[PDB]
DNA sequence: ATGAGACGCTGGCGATTAGCTAATCGCCAGCGTCTCATCTTTATGCGCC
């Protein structure tokens, strides 16, 4: 196939709960989360712009995302 | 009741005196890197009005 779900995998390894991906309610979230991790390199930028959604993973979870 | 009108070696040299583009060819040309990202686009691989 052509054509894999590679992010979900990446996901899933990384926050470790397939249930945020999963969720349809989640979407915004993932679409501004790949805008932030796409956008920008430098981690205090990263880290700076996704402040927001540190209550949603752990702060070493925040680390490896 | 007299006193003007009629004007040269130059040309052919040397020998100063002065002055100027052009034709031929050769040489020889600032360059060195990295990072970073960014987009494209191509080779192959899959679908019928």
């Amino acid at each position: 196939f052509n054509a894999s779900l590679g992010t979900y995998h990446d996901l899933l390894k990384i926050i470790k709960d397939k249930d945020f991906l999963d969720n349809e309610e989640n979407e915004d979230i993932l679409e501004d989360i790949v805008l932030t991790l796409t956008l920008f390199e430098d981690r205090e930028m990263i880290e700076e712009r996704l402040k927001t959604y540190a209550h949603l993973f752990d702060d070493k979870v925040m680390k490896q995302l």
